[PDB]
């Protein structure tokens, strides 16, 4: 399976100055549950924003840098390399990778953050004309989770 995994706001912001614009522990839990024991594929910049691989899953980084080597990280140098990765593979960011992959994925797991944040990086536009809502689950508001959010699972029609 090839899936997108993304959190974006009401205007499809995903990032600002190499960081997530919001703090939402519930969403990190959602990522952990979905991707543990599977594979994440991310662009070089997304990886460096996090700085280290996420535990208990395969971390694959896409870069043109032939010197790129990080312990606990597998490197690929082409989009075509993604299709040869076994198991459930989640496209994990950022903007460039999403733009390259949105047309190709089976599936999207989107956390819609119901706010308008300042951003410099964006998820590409998409229409529900192309995507069936497999599930839509409201995130629970919390002392630690104070932004309304909805977990969408979208499947290509
Ligand atoms: N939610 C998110 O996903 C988050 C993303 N961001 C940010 O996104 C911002 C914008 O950068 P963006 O480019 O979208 O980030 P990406 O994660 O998509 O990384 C881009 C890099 O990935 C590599 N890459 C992408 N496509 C290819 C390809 N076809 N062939 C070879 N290498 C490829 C290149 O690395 P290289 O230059 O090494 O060759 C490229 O510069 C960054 O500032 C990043 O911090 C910030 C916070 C969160
Ligand atoms: C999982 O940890 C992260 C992941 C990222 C990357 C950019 C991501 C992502 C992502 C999230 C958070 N949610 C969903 N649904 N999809 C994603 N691709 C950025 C910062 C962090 C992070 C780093 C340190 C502390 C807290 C969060």
């Amino acid at each position: 399976t090839l899936s997108i995994l993304v959190a974006h706001d009401l205007q499809r912001v995903i990032g600002f100055e190499n960081q997530l614009p919001w703090h939402l522990p519930n969403d990190l839990k959602h990522v952990k549950k979905l991707s543990t024991g599977h594979t994440l594929v991310m662009g070089r910049k997304t990886f460096e924003s996090i700085g280290k691989p996420l535990p208990n899953r395969r971390n694959v980084v896409l870069t043109s840098d032939t010197s790129f080597n990080v312990e606990g990280v597998d490197v690929i140098h082409s989009i075509e390399d993604i299709y040869q990765l076994p198991g459930h593979v989640f496209i994990f960011g950022g903007q460039t990778l999403y733009e390259e992959m949105i047309d190709k994925v089976d599936d999207m797991y989107i956390t819609v953050i119901e706010g308008k944040f300042r951003g410099d990086t964006f998820f590409p536009p998409y229409t529900f004309e192309d995507w069936e809502v497999a599930s839509s689950v409201e995130g629970k508001l919390d002392e630690k989770n104070t932004i309304p959010h909805t977990f969408l699972h979208l499947i290509r029609k």
